[PDB]
């Protein structure tokens, strides 16, 4: 039953994949409410449908910079694929547009900040509390990677909680559609699995080795595998010795065991079993899976000079951003 709930999401991804929903609105259908902040490439807005009346997230994107700043294939590869994928711990993206100056991308307005923020607030999560959050993001991988996409930037700083205390991943740039092997060097260096530091090629396995990272500073407060430079952290991660704090329960350290493989061939998540070797996973045990996709599990923890929008007469990088 869950081998052909993904075979139909697959089909609908492949739809929408294949042809790109283009221009499902325009700037004068929203109302300005308030500048949530000043970004990299623009603004973000919070914005109010003028018809509907639902508040939105608007992320405005200066079309100039997006090219000087060499993020012309990031900023195309999100938009594709957040318009054609449909899960409940991914940000959903509600509108697109461009005009002659900026791309924009209408987010599902969510409140509460990114995990970084709050795992430096509060220190360290209780087992039970990072079990939450790590069973969503072992549901997103299993339905991420059936449509042949490698995230390969999981962190802390990509992962927001909502007002509902559920976990939300948000960038996307670095996704990859890769049914064989790839070899392109990116993601923050305490998450790279060792093959990607070895540059001998890498696959999906990449992920679970993250998720392995992901789960033990949380319940740790810390990374495993840190040191002041990145090549002494790249040494740490291919040689693989990991020391667990005492509070570790037993199931916990075998559970990363078993994501920290150095063998790609050896880690749970790349078997005969796929993804069913982590849910099955004694660490789980008390984890009703179907519930947290539904989100019915009750979560842990719960969460003035506007300026205008210059709309230029020239059309700015229409080339480059065809396809937006």
């Amino acid at each position: 039953a869950v081998k052909e709930f993904l075979a139909k999401a697959k089909e609908d991804f492949l739809k929408k994949w294949e042809t790109p929903s283009q221009n499902t609105a325009q700037l004068d259908q929203f109302d300005r409410i308030k500048t949530l902040g000043t970004g990299s490439f623009g603004r973000v807005m919070l914005v109010k449908h003028k018809e509907s009346g639902n508040h939105y997230a608007m992320k405005i994107l200066d079309k100039q910079k997006v090219v000087k700043l060499k993020q012309i294939e990031h900023t195309l590869n999100e938009k594709r694929i957040l318009q054609a994928v449909n899960f409940p711990f991914l940000v959903k993206l509600e509108f697109s547009f461009k005009d002659n100056s900026n791309l924009y991308m209408v987010m599902e307005y969510v409140a509460g900040g990114e995990m970084f923020s709050h795992l430096r607030r509060i220190g360290r999560f209780s087992e039970p509390h990072a079990r939450f959050y790590a069973a969503q993001i072992v549901l997103t991988f299993e339905y991420l990677h059936s449509l042949d996409l490698i995230y390969r930037d999981l962190k802390p700083e990509n992962l927001l909680i909502d007002q509902q205390g559920y976990i939300q991943v948000t960038d996307f740039g670095f996704a990859k559609r890769v049914k064989g092997r790839t070899w392109t060097l990116c993601g923050t260096p305490e998450y790279l699995a060792p093959e990607i530091i070895l540059s001998k090629g890498y696959n999906k396995a990449v992920d679970w080795w993250a998720l392995g990272v992901l789960i033990y500073e949380m319940a740790a407060g810390y990374p495993p595998f840190f040191a002041d430079q990145p090549i002494q952290i790249y040494e740490k991660i291919v040689s693989g010795k990991v020391r667990f704090p005492s509070h570790f329960s037993s199931d916990l350290k075998d559970l990363l065991r078993n994501l920290l493989q150095v063998d790609l061939t050896k880690r749970f998540g790349n078997l005969k079993n796929g993804v069913n070797d982590i849910k099955n996973h004694k660490w789980f045990a008390t984890t009703d899976w179907i519930a947290i996709y539904q989100r019915k599990v009750e979560a842990p923890f719960i969460p003035y000079e506007e300026e205008e929008i210059r709309v230029s007469i020239n059309e700015k990088c229409g080339k480059e951003f065809t396809e937006f």
